[PDB]
């Protein structure tokens, strides 16, 4: 109950709330059905529209008007945004030349440049080029400020997950807004776009920017605007708040437009009907900038123009129906559309089997436009699993398609020509970023980056300490003229041991054999130097990775590779090697096919054993440094050390062997050498973070050898590919992957074919950032380069997406 007969007299768009049953006048009252009786009359004035005309200039104030053209309006802070232009011979901001904003130029009493976040729904990245002729204000912000060619959203590429990621710096799995529809089984409660449960604060985790600011003494304008409040009124409200006295005035503001998304759903991303919504957004930007210029704030405020996601062509006829795959289709609940999430209709029904649902959805039709996954098997780059609100069964839907349960759901519910929500690597889902202001750089293009990074930057713009988040603070310092965050490398927690030769061959009873008794003083001193690290400059190009947790490990040097070997996990944490453009691929000779050799530097008790692998009928083994790339027949023996062995399912060995035999060499040829760091990952609880040993759910049968959930590789070369990877003077180029360690290749529908037809496609799907690997391993890479640490942070956040232009 709200007794709505109090008044909004003087309280219109009040910043601080008042608690029911007092009536409210803030821009959320509409949504609660709790506005005071006179809210529309007082707060939503519309009389005479939004623009001054010549006949209104110097009028007598009439408090009924939507905005004012009277002499006193500037000091009241409520002029129409074009007042100075119509009535005082001023230019619109868009007609003025770009002039570098070297320092903030602010009215007295401003303690810091305000931040205005101008968010646009569905604003696909290519609109910046394709709509350029009709968006002059946006194009000025873009060319004069700092911009990226695009900004990557989070998955799913829906509105609330992305807006709340913008506000928190968190992945959806962590902030808890995991889709536009949700069931939380702890609360036994559902979240929907329509209605009122979506306003309960227990849905929304982490710490959004307005809370961060408020806790640290910085005042915030509202971020949420009710749909009924017209755009012109949102802009006027921001401009009025900017005229408040110093102790009352917010420092951070947001605007939101439901366009161009609204129209894109109806007409597709490039429907002829889309020109008009783009024009109208630009006009709104023009209103804001003219308004700021009138208030002498246009060289004081930092403006961010940012989208939540793009928009793809999607029609009703491109719908896959689960009724064409499953016969039990009424025993499930599907969250449908551009992604799929499946759970049991009833938790009382113990007949429901996820394995058989997954199998009935796997590679069943020749051009099947969705792929089923257990959530823990989704590409780690999506970071879409560690939340009880994410159902175990997930369907990744091809761009341009939908999934639905039954045909009845599509025509008893064609309407739409656009949608979004797909994999965040998809070109059509990419969105925009421009930063314009004293704190941003002038006329500067920056590379594409992920929206999870912006929270830290907005905190930097406001002098705030960010709450813990998934950004990598410092990776976006290159956007900024000043306020840069000066990060430092994390301290190494565990130092390595450097073991020498300590064990005789006969102390090992590993059940391994090798055909290797083949007896020189030139080449005796030679091999000793290699085992003491003589080639380490060649194979370890960026320093050893730092171990950021407490553990016991050994550095092991070899002619062709260096490794950090874990005494706890009985395998390397990391293995590092460099393959030049000129390197030759060789075969594993017949006599060495099953060769495994004890490592006389590492005790029997801290070694793997061959008998376990023999006994484990499901599990085989591979090698981290590939025997195929040995520098010489004699060096090849090092590759068969028991300390280079890792557990691998035979199905996975098909993937790994093709990577190592064909792909590494291809990359070295294409990139002019590569440095490779490879290793295991253990993420049995799918939290994106390195497992402790007591979290491991699977071991090689009858042993303490833990089974990885994934294998990674980080492949680094010179960005200037005229220089070889091992003699690079300037910036680096990286691609990485985190491959799931699976006992079948069910994910790859073409896997019965030769590896040249499906392996590289799988590796692309599981593309990763170095930072993703860092989280999953507790390692810190690139510790010793000639590059600035901020540049290295940017490198560590890079994702190679394998989409065309
Ligand atoms: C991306 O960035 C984020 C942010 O930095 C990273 O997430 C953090 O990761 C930490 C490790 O996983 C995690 O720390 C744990 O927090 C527990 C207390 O947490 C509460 O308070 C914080 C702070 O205010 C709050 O933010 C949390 O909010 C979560 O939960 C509510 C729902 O209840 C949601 O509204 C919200 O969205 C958020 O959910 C997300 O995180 C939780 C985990 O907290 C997930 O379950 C959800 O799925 C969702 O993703 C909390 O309200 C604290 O109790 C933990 O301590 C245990 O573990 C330590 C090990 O050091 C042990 O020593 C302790 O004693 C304790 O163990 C005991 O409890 C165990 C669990 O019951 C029990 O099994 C044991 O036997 C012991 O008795 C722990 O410190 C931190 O909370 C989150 N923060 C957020 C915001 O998610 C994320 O990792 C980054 N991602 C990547 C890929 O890098
Ligand atoms: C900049 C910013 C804005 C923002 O919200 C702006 C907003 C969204 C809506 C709204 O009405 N929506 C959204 C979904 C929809 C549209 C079509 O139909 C469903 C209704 N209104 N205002 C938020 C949140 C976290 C408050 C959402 C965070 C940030 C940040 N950082
Ligand atoms: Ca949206
Ligand atoms: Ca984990
Ligand atoms: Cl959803
Ligand atoms: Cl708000
Ligand atoms: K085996
Ligand atoms: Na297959
Ligand atoms: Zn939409």
């Amino acid at each position: 109950w709200t007794a709505t007969s109090g008044s909004c007299k003087g309280r219109c768009f009040e910043l601080q709330e008042v608690g029911p049953p007092d009536c409210r006048c803030d821009n959320l009252c509409k949504s609660y059905s709790s506005c005071c009786h006179d809210f529309d009359e007082l707060c939503l004035k519309t009389a005479r529209g939004w623009e001054c005309t010549k006949d209104r200039c110097g009028e007598v104030r009439n408090e009924e008007n939507a905005c004012h053209c009277s002499e006193d309006c500037l000091s009241r802070g409520d002029c129409c945004t074009n007042y100075q232009v119509v009535c005082k011979g001023e230019s619109h901001w868009v007609d003025d030349d770009c002039e570098e904003i070297k320092v903030p130029e602010c009215p007295a009493g401003f303690v810091r440049p305000p931040l205005i976040i101008f968010s646009v729904d569905g604003f696909r990245a290519s609109y910046m080029k394709k709509g350029s002729k009709v968006m002059p204000n946006i194009e000025k912000l873009r060319s004069c400020g700092t911009h990226a060619p695009y900004m990557r959203p989070v998955y799913p590429t829906k509105t609330f997950p992305n807006l709340y990621t913008l506000a928190t710096g968190l992945y959806p799995e962590s902030h808890g807004i995991v889709g536009n529809s949700m069931y939380d089984p702890v609360f036994d409660a559902s979240f929907h776009l329509r209605g009122r449960e979506k306003f309960n604060h227990r849905w929304w985790g982490g710490q959004p920017l307005w809370i961060t600011a408020t806790k640290q003494g910085v005042r915030a304008g509202t971020f949420f605007w009710s749909v009924s409040i017209p755009h012109e009124r949102r802009i006027l409200t921001i401009l009025q708040w900017l005229s408040l006295p110093d102790n009352e005035r917010p420092s951070v503001y947001a605007f939101y437009s439901e366009q161009p998304d609204f129209s894109g759903h109806k007409y597709g991303p490039f429907g002829p009907e889309m020109t008009n919504p783009l024009r109208e957004i630009d006009k709104t930007v023009g209103q804001l900038m003219d308004g700021l210029k009138q208030l002498r704030l246009h060289r004081c405020v930092n403006v961010i123009f940012v989208g939540d996601h793009g928009m793809e062509d999607v029609t009703c006829d491109r719908t896959e129906f689960l009724s064409n795959y499953l016969t039990n289709v009424d025993d499930i609940t599907l969250v449908p559309g551009t992604l799929g999430r499946i759970r049991a209709k009833s938790i009382n029904n113990s007949k429901y089997d996820p394995k058989t649902i997954i199998a009935a959805l796997t590679c069943k039709k020749p051009d099947q436009h969705f792929k089923p996954y257990m959530k823990q098997h989704l590409p780690k780059r999506l970071h879409y699993a560690n939340n009880r609100r994410i159902e175990d069964i997930h369907l990744l839907v091809d761009r341009r398609w939908h999934v639905a349960r039954k045909p009845l759901d599509v025509y008893k519910k064609c309407f739409f020509q656009g949608d979004h929500g797909f994999d965040n690597k998809v070109n059509s889902m990419q969105t925009v970023f421009v930063g314009y202001g004293p704190t941003f750089k002038y006329r500067t293009k920056v590379p594409p980056f992920e929206n999870i990074e912006l929270y830290n930057v907005m905190c930097d713009l406001l002098g705030l300490k960010p709450a813990p988040n998934n950004g990598t603070h410092g990776s976006l310092n290159h956007l900024l003229r000043t306020n840069t965050f000066r990060p430092t490398m994390p301290d190494e927690v565990s130092r390595p041991n450097y073991p020498g030769i300590m064990y005789l061959q006969s102390e090992f009873d590993l059940g391994c054999t090798c055909d290797d008794k083949v007896e020189n003083k030139l080449e005796e001193l030679n091999k000793r130097l290699h085992t003491k690290g003589s080639t380490k400059e060649r194979h370890l190009l960026y320093g050893r990775p730092a171990v950021l947790y407490r553990t016991s490990y050994d550095i092991l040097y070899h002619t062709d590779f260096e490794s950090g070997y874990s005494e706890i996990f009985l395998m390397p944490l990391w293995t590092s090697y460099t393959i030049s453009k000129q390197a030759e691929v060789s075969s594993i000779p017949e006599h060495l096919t099953n060769c495994v050799r004890p490592d006389v530097r590492v005790s029997p008790g801290f070694s793997q054993n061959c008998l376990a692998y023999k006994n484990d009928k499901q599990m085989s083994y591979g090698f981290l440094f590939p025997p195929y790339l040995s520098s010489s027949p004699e060096a090849k023996y090092d590759a068969f050390l028991v300390t280079n062995m890792v557990p691998m399912y035979p199905a996975f060995k098909r993937v790994w062997a093709y990577f190592q035999r064909v792909l590494v060499k291809k990359y070295a040829s294409e990139r002019n050498g590569v440095n490779v760091i490879s290793g295991p990952i253990f993420d049995y609880n799918y939290d994106g973070l390195r497992d402790t040993e007591d979290e491991i759910k699977q071991y090689v049968e009858g042993s303490s050898i833990p089974v990885p959930t994934h294998y990674y590789s980080i492949i680094t070369s010179c960005l200037d590919f005229t220089q070889p990877a091992d003699k690079c003077d300037g910036p680096l180029s990286v691609s990485s992957f985190i491959l799931p360690h699976r006992p079948d290749n069910d994910e790859s529908c073409n896997s019965s074919e030769d590896e040249s037809k499906w392996v590289e496609e799988l590796m692309k799907m599981h593309t990763a950032r170095v930072r993703d690997i860092e989280h999953l391993t507790g390692l810190d890479f690139y510790r010793k380069t000639s590059r600035s640490y901020s540049e290295i942070l940017t490198l560590k956040t890079y994702l190679h997406t394998y989409e065309s232009e």
